[PDB]
């Protein structure tokens, strides 16, 4: 199965900047969500989970088909809570009904990262909705209770290497774990709706204790009130991951650049872009537009 990007008919960069802007303006307006964290983090997670079902071996799942809109995928236990991101995007989709679902879910993530002062993420259009029977089964998203070997093997299926994995995990600066959602509870840091390299700094610099939460799962906790999942902590237990964690803790610009590449790649896995497709778009933030 080849998925060829097909530009929404007649649309160009300005059309998608309008969608970006509507997302960004709602992000600003709907600021109460999740005890004033706002929707940025869950939109980033929605983009990742809608992309992260991909299997490089047969090109099943991935962002192209926008299959989260079907009940098998929106009810995946691994996706608990993402319905909030979907509901956020609904009025956006109503205003811009021409955008594909995959294009909107992925653009939500890009827009959230950038509006949270993260790196620019180049973004390409052209995902096309595919039918209900193309929805991937549950179970392709990762478990959090595992070690570095798990994480490394998991991400090979998404064609990600060690650097790409450690970079992508930096998104756990954002938002928080919610006990009723994942069986884990707590934020990873203080700046959880501003995109920074804090995840790496906290991994290295907090004093972590292995505790059980109220769902009887182990997680790493600090006196500052932060947490790390076992899979996060695995990034400092494994010496290869550890080196890269230290690199990003010590170079914010490097983290931004590597995150941007890896996140674009994640969002584009499975898609074939024709030779004459438009170049990737780099959207201006609201701030850059004076909006
Ligand atoms: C080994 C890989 C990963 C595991 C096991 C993992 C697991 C988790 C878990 C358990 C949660 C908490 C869900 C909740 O209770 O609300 C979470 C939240 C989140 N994850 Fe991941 N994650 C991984 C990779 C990633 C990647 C690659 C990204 C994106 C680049 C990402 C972005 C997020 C964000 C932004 C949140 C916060 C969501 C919110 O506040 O609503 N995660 N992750």
């Amino acid at each position: 199965l080849v998925h060829v990007a097909s530009v929404e008919k007649g649309r160009s960069y300005e059309d998608f900047q309008k969608v970006y802007n509507a997302i960004a303006l709602k992000l600003r307006e709907d600021d109460e969500y999740d005890n004033y964290i706002g929707y940025g983090p869950v939109l980033v997670r929605l983009a990742w989970h809608t992309s992260g079902t991909w299997d490089k071996h047969d090109n099943t799942g991935g962002s192209y088909g926008g299959t989260y809109r079907f009940k098998k995928e929106f009810n995946d236990p691994s996706n608990a809570g993402l319905q909030n991101g979907f509901k956020f995007l609904e009025p956006i989709h109503k205003e811009f009904p021409w955008i594909s679902s995959g294009d909107l879910f992925s653009l939500g993530g890009v827009t959230a990262v950038q509006e949270m002062q993260g790196p620019k993420i180049p973004w390409r259009c052209g995902r096309v909705d595919t039918p209900e029977d193309t929805t991937p089964d549950n179970g392709r998203l990762p478990d959090a209770d595992k070690d570095a070997d798990y994480v490394r093997t998991f991400f090979q299926r998404l064609n990600m290497n060690d650097r790409e994995v450690v970079a992508l995990m930096g998104a756990h600066a954002l938002g928080k774990t919610h006990l009723k959602r994942s069986g884990y509870e707590g934020p990873w840091g203080a700046a959880n709706n501003v995109f920074t390299n804090e995840f790496y700094l906290n991994l290295l610099n907090e004093d972590w204790k292995l505790e059980k939460n109220d769902a009887n799962n182990e997680q790493w906790d600090s006196k500052s009130g932060y947490m790390m999942l076992p899979t996060d902590y695995s990034l400092i237990q494994d010496p290869k991951y550890l080196s890269i964690v230290k690199e990003y803790a010590n170079d914010q610009d490097k983290f931004f650049k590597d995150f941007s590449k890896a996140f674009e790649k994640l969002l584009e896995n499975g898609i074939t872009f024709p030779k004459d497709a438009p170049s990737p778009f780099i959207f201006k933030t609201l701030e850059e537009q004076g909006l």
